[PDB]
DNA sequence: TATCCGACATAAC
DNA sequence: GTTATGTCGGATA
């Protein structure tokens, strides 16, 4: 037997495309000669060709040079398009053999290619594998391989695996219609009312890629539809009759794509995963059914579905189901199309350009089901729109509309068969205009692993089990706590940053410059105890930067590197090449918050250190802290806080003052609680002086952290919880429920 | 001025 | 290539 194709296949078939897109066989026609030659190597390795017809064909009426391949090609795309009574009576014996097909995808003319010997090998070594068992994994290889990295990225082009479209379906509605099936399978009348029910169910991918989401339904359909029929057969041991009992057809299946390859893999996806469930029941009841000629069509749109009314590709009435996954893409990534795009969905909204670009899928559903509240939707999607600085932005929109939440899986990893996997993490927001009174939240143990169903009172804009306030965005704090700072940040292409073998090598050959050296620490160096460098010239005397030439070579490769930059205010920074782009050294000792860390840990490792230190903008920092300060945020309460309100890198702590700090609610405490505060941090200080060469990590990865130190923090604790009048279980449950109890008596004073 | 963020970035097994 | 865990500067206000 034949090898079956694997993603080396796929990918193949990809380089093929782009080889005839370089001979200029480009656009339209390219798309749909490439997803017609799909159809050709699946169906000579089932029954709609007599097998391999396709590929002997080849084999036998065209030339080794592949001079005439392209010939041959358009006028078997001819034939396939030809019913047998219109085809002339001499047409070649080995032509004729091949069946009328029809359908949109054989119905427009095509400019004839042109071969060569390498690309008909090509064709032939694709004939030459078993094209039988073609899966989501095989269409969105394909997808992908036809795409520049940098377009790969942009359009959000990563299809979604057989695994996570199943996390999403099955409560969106797949699982109730297997309990309905159960209850209903021994009584033929309801049984017949099931059957009308499953045929007029639509399903609408309104992002739908190469068509997976709705491929991966169909085929439940049809695998449910199967038991159906052999439930409904009421004529016992005669052979259960298909044509006439079959109803699902991909006229139930609607989506908008704005690439066409994708667009026209769908529309092809469909019918293959039709022939293969065909073949399925076919083998079931021991009858041959098929449908072919194509005269069923799905109803796949390439456009832009942020520009359109969706209404142009399904009436709301008419539709059921809205499920995909929608590109995601950083507010600082998006290409002034999709900025526009993204501003055209929100109107008017203040910051509304500060969303993912996925965010503006959320107000079309939810505009376009306005119409008709019995649809239910879900999405995949970045787990950066349920944190930090997205979350005041998107939900009170969505709330406004009369959005609820039904069920939701929390982050996990992203992850698919096909090369290069994009490193994203991820939720699934199933949501409509109908509260369920029962919610589930899925979580996930291991970001990696299978998800366990949770019942939940309530699902949040932040997905979790809670009341539905959203903490705002502030420039300054709720709470009576001194300003936070953000760090400087340099945007030097590197030119005024060394390692200590680099500081040592240019003093040498520029010994003038030890001067200007400052100890410099991001995040990383900080809680890594890694040493480094920064040229510091804010206020540099003239007269001393002129004598030395190695400096002002940086100063002029700063310059040169800040005028190459694509926004405005660096380019003006150009002008002033020797000063930091921003500057906020403090004068006074300070304590440094690092920005972005590992999420493993209980605490942030924070810290005091030198003014005359100069501190990355990965980092956030208080100008003369008083220890008590420190105390407060090394609590435990301050890191829930920062848990829940911030935001994350993938999943990784991501510190800011304006979504933490700023909100951090804080009760005033006594002279006797601030003084007890305050010996619980010296106990903590102390406690980690005690383990010389040990860094920040190495003392607060919760495996190897000692004990003296986790007894110091539990001391604070206690004395911070103290101040509070906390008593609660001591969970990560109860401190954010009664944190946001005390931040919203704060936010409505 | 003043950032939050990254279908990530990249040094380390 | 996996795994572990934080840079850097854009875009916007
Ligand atoms: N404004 C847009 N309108 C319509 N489609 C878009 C738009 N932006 C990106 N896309 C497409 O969104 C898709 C995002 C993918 N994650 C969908 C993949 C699909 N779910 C699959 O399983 O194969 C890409 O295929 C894009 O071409
Ligand atoms: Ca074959």
């Amino acid at each position: 037997p034949q090898d079956p194709i694997n993603i080396k296949a796929a990918e193949r078939m990809g380089k093929l495309h782009d080889t005839l897109k370089l001979v200029g066989y480009e656009g339209h026609a390219l798309e749909l000669y490439l997803v017609r030659l799909l159809f050709c190597l699946f169906a000579e390795d089932t029954t709609i060709f007599e097998k391999s017809l396709f590929q002997e064909y080849i084999e036998t009426k065209t030339l080794e040079d592949g001079s005439d391949l392209a010939h041959h090609i358009n006028t078997l795309f001819y034939v396939l398009n030809t019913p047998e009574q219109k085809r002339l009576k001499n047409l070649d014996e080995h032509l004729a053999a091949f069946p009328y097909i029809n359908g949109k995808l054989f119905e427009e003319p095509l400019p004839p290619a042109q071969f060569d010997k390498a690309m008909r090998e090509a064709l032939l070594d694709l004939c030459s594998l078993d094209w039988s068992r073609i899966s989501p994994a095989i269409f969105g290889s394909l997808f992908q391989s036809i795409m520049d990295a940098k377009k790969r990225r942009n359009l959000g082009a990563h299809y979604t695996s057989e695994a996570n479209i199943l996390k999403l379906i099955k409560p969106l509605f797949l699982d109730e219609l297997w309990v309905e099936f159960e209850k209903v399978k021994n009584n033929k009348n309801k049984l017949l009312a099931f059957h009308k029910k499953l045929r007029g169910l639509t399903f609408f991918d309104p992002a739908c890629g190469c068509g997976n989401f709705l491929v991966i339904t169909y085929r439940e359909l049809r695998l449910l539809e199967i038991e159906v029929l052999r439930g409904l057969h009421r004529g016992g041991q005669q052979v259960l009759d298909i044509e006439h009992l079959i109803q699902i057809n991909v006229d139930q299946f609607f989506g908008i794509e704005i690439e066409e390859f994708p667009a026209q893999i769908a529309q092809v996806a469909l019918w293959l995963t039709d022939h293969q469930m065909n073949m399925k029941i076919s083998d079931e009841f021991g009858n041959y059914f098929a449908r072919i000629p194509l005269k069923s069509t799905p109803h796949i749109l390439n456009a832009n579905a942020l520009q359109i009314d969706w209404n142009d590709v399904l009436e709301a009435k008419k539709c059921c189901f809205i499920l995909g996954n929608p590109p995601f893409v950083g507010k600082s990534k998006q290409t002034p199309g999709q900025k526009a795009d993204l501003l055209s969905v929100f109107g008017n909204l203040k910051s509304a350009s500060d969303l993912d670009l996925v965010a503006a899928w959320y107000p079309k559903a939810a505009h376009y089901i306005q119409t008709n509240a019995n649809i239910r939707c879900a999405f995949v999607s970045t787990n950066s729109i349920t944190q930090g600085e997205q979350v005041s932005l998107l939900w009170p929109l969505l709330l406004s509309l009369g959005i609820k939440i039904n069920f939701a899986h929390r982050t996990f990893s992203w992850t698919n068969e096909a090369s290069g996997v994009a490193a994203v993490h991820c939720v699934i927001i199933g949501f409509g205009l109908k509260d369920s009174d029962e919610k589930i939240i899925y979580e996930y143990e291991s970001i990696n692993g299978e998800p366990l169903a949770i019942k939940a009172k309530n699902i949040n804009p932040y997905l979790r089990d809670g009341v539905d306030v959203i903490a705002c965005k502030r420039q300054q704090p709720i709470s009576k706590l001194p300003s936070m700072r953000y760090g400087n940040k340099p945007t030097d292409d590197g030119n005024f940053l060394f390692t200590d073998e680099e500081k040592n090598q240019f003093i040498t050959n520029e010994p003038s410059s030890e001067k200007y050296f400052r100890r410099f620490v991001g995040g990383d160096e900080f809680i890594n105890n890694t040493s480094r460098w920064c040229l510091w010239l804010d206020g540099a005397d003239i007269s001393e930067i002129r004598a030395m030439p190695l400096v002002l070579a940086r100063i002029k490769k700063v310059q040169e590197f800040r005028l190459k930059s694509s926004a405005k205010p660096t380019r003006q920074s150009a002008s002033t090449p020797m000063k930091f782009f921003y500057i906020s050294q403090p004068d006074t000792d300070y304590l440094l918050i690092p920005e972005t860390s590992s999420e493993n840990r209980q605490f942030i490792p924070i810290g005091f250190v030198d003014r005359n230190v100069i501190s990355s903008n990965a980092t956030y920092h208080i100008p003369s802290a008083e220890p008590l300060i420190f105390g407060l945020l090394s609590s435990t309460m301050h890191n829930c806080w920062m848990r829940n309100v911030g935001g994350r890198l993938e999943s990784r702590y991501r510190y800011s003052a304006s979504l933490v700090y700023n909100t951090f609610p804080w009760i005033q405490p006594n002279e006797k609680q601030s003084k007890a505060i305050e010996e619980a941090a010296f106990a903590i200080l102390k406690a980690r002086s005690n383990y010389p060469n040990e860094s920040l990590a190495g003392l607060y990865d919760p495996k190897t952290m000692p004990s003296e130190l986790l007894k110091a923090h539990q001391k604070l604790d206690k004395a911070v919880d103290s101040v509070y009048g906390f008593k609660g279980p001591n969970t990560e449950i109860a401190r954010i429920a009664f944190l946001f109890e005390t931040y919203q008596k704060m936010t409505s004073l």
